[PDB]
């Protein structure tokens, strides 16, 4: 499951396609904790491509369901990224994550 909650300014038509690189300054945030990371700091704002399943599948979801210039915030379930398993250190099983997303993206 994949909720969105849009910060409002942005498009609304501007949808990515198969194929599309986009561009995403993403914040990540645990719930009733801190951040494990962030596209601000290493100012390298992600260009990942559409359907070829590299993001997780909480994340690539939402980004289907934004447009240009809009600043959603995600709220990932544990099943589709790491509840089960878990990343080592960073990430125990069981986990909700939460997202600052938003979409300035080319292509």
């Amino acid at each position: 499951g994949v909720e969105i909650e849009t910060i409002s300014p942005g498009d609304g038509r501007t949808f990515p396609k198969k194929g599309q690189t986009c561009v995403v300054h993403y914040t990540g945030m645990l719930q009733n904790g801190k951040k494990f990371d962030s596209s601000r700091d290493r100012n390298k704002p992600f260009k990942f491509r559409i359907g070829k399943q590299e993001v997780i599948k909480g994340f690539e979801e939402g980004a289907a369901q934004m447009s240009l210039g809009q600043r959603a915030k995600l709220t990932c379930t544990p099943d589709v990224a790491y509840g089960a398993t878990g990343h080592p250190g960073v990430i125990p099983p069981n986990a909700t994550l939460i997202f600052d997303v938003e979409l300035l993206n080319l292509e």
